[PDB]
RNA sequence: AUUGAAAGUUGUAGUAUGCGGUCCUUGCGGCUGAGAGCACUUCAGGAGUUGCCCGCG
């Protein structure tokens, strides 16, 4: 079995050209202390503050079978 | 079947919790659509006319 990369379509890259489509957003992990506080690492960060990225667009795909 | 062959950059994670666009406030006071004003002035229902005609309780 042979997989390619996927690779968004160049006719939606050529139109599209501009713009990020990369969104990132940040999540937090919530460790809250024994009876009710939040902890003593302050809420500068809520207990972390972790970030991921996320894409959106048309893809291609090419996938080989040899059976 | 190519220095290629086997291969997750993988698994778990809430920007969340409490926080009134709030309390007081007259569209308020005074103000003649009023005073003057002929549906008035001239005017015949008017001029003609046999209850008509015959009569033995």
């Amino acid at each position: 079995v042979k997989a390619s990369f996927i690779l968004p379509t160049e006719d939606f890259i050529k139109e599209v050209e501009g713009e990020r489509l990369i969104t990132a957003i940040k999540h937090n992990r919530v460790d809250v202390d024994e009876k009710g506080a939040i902890g003593s690492s302050k809420e500068g960060t809520a207990q972390m503050l972790f970030s991921r990225e996320y894409a959106t667009g048309l893809y291609g795909f090419s996938i080989v079978l040899d059976l």
